[PDB]
């Protein structure tokens, strides 16, 4: 093999604290929070402006009404490029963060994120073999090191794998199978752990078009699918007008501008959100496969001013409430994308520097959406 085996201590299978099926575990999660721009940051945990994950942050996330965290994690930059050995200090750091989250009674989804793109931007026949070898080596290590956590810990094999056609989807299916095999090979509680597999680009329409099967699993009923959501992009993330379209500042029936109508959406309103989520209910949920809505948020436009800003913030809160509520009604588990920022074009709802709530308006909307307030 390209790399040595990192399945060095496989353990007898253990179902202790692993008694929930995927469907049962999904029923315990109504609202999640991503620790964005932190453990996945290129250059290190603080490189993208957030503090190291703290117990105080995880206590505040739980106390604020979240049931779960999604923890984007980088790995490649911590690995020896000859051996694929991940730094012991980094594996211990991730284990410490998982332990703190579980100490605060959160469910935890750990992934390999974009991670500088080694996998994510390389869903190609040319990279298939070398990426399967690194996927296997990395997951053997991650799974071995985190093997003793109970079913509060879930694994997600990839983030937003760039598969745009059937040929790339076949490569992605292989990367997902490698993930499952590697985790299961380590035994112990990893014989039973719920694993989460990503649709192509985590895009609902591409998933609907290209996805055909889950990986084979030695476990039964321990898999979930994952999609993300930024629809409509013009509202949620777009930071400048383009030749092909304009930023929307406003979203939601009864949160639309009567004055600057050109900043209201021309597509991607409530009916489209329902339509897209129904595709996933049809394909996955109503076939007994829960869906993790692993990443969604519409960024704050604090570069607006006055009545326009007020109207923007009211429709942004409504967008988050609507997405959360409509996801849950259709069996998608909503995980809010928080990049930690509190300035323009950001998504942090907490002030991470001081462990306080920065944006109670969006927090309230998420909790109302979840039926929590």
């Amino acid at each position: 093999g390209l790399y040595p085996s990192y399945n060095t201590s496989p353990a007898a299978p253990d179902s202790t604290g692993m008694q929930s099926t995927a469907v049962q575990l999904a029923g315990k999660i109504r609202l999640g929070w991503n620790i964005g721009n932190t453990m996945e940051a290129i250059g290190g945990e603080t490189a993208w402006g957030n503090p190291m994950v703290s117990n105080e942050l995880l206590k505040l996330v739980k106390d604020s009404g979240f049931d779960a965290v999604r923890i984007p994690v980088a790995w490649d930059q911590y690995a020896n490029q000859e051996s694929a050995e991940i730094s012991a200090a980094w594996l211990n750091r991730v284990k410490q963060v998982v332990q703190m989250a579980i100490d605060n009674e959160l469910y935890v989804l750990i992934n390999i994120h974009w991670d500088g793109g080694w996998l994510e931007n390389n869903i190609t026949p040319a990279k298939k073999d070398e990426n399967n070898a690194k996927q296997k080596a990395f997951w053997e290590q991650i799974a071995t090191h985190l093997r003793d956590f109970d079913e509060h810990l879930l694994f997600a094999g990839t983030n937003e794998p760039n598969a745009e056609n059937a040929e790339q989807m076949d490569v992605l299916n292989s990367y997902l199978q490698t993930f499952v095999d590697a985790v299961r090979s380590t035994g112990g509680k990893n014989a039973y752990r719920v694993l989460v597999l990503q649709g192509p680009v985590t895009d609902i329409e591409k998933t609907n078009e290209l996805w055909t099967h889950m990986p084979a699993d030695t476990a039964t009923d321990r898999l979930m699918a994952e999609v993300h959501f930024y629809t409509p992009y013009n509202f949620a993330l777009m930071r400048q007008d383009e030749s092909w379209g304009k930023q929307f500042y406003y979203w939601g029936e009864g949160f639309l501008s009567t004055t600057d109508t050109e900043r209201n959406p021309t597509w991607g309103e409530e009916a489209t959100i329902d339509q897209l989520f129904d595709l996933m209910k049809t394909k996955f949920v109503d076939q007994g496969i829960p869906v993790v809505l692993g990443e969604f948020s519409a960024m704050r436009r604090t570069n607006l001013t006055g009545d326009a800003l007020t109207l923007h913030l009211a429709g942004r809160a409504y967008y988050h409430k609507y997405v959360t509520q409509q996801a849950l009604a259709r069996g998608l588990l909503p995980f809010y994308w928080d990049n930690g920022g509190n300035d323009n074009f950001s998504s942090g709802i907490f002030n991470r520097q001081q462990n306080t709530v920065f944006d109670q308006q969006v927090l309230d909307a998420l909790l109302e959406g979840a039926g929590a307030q």
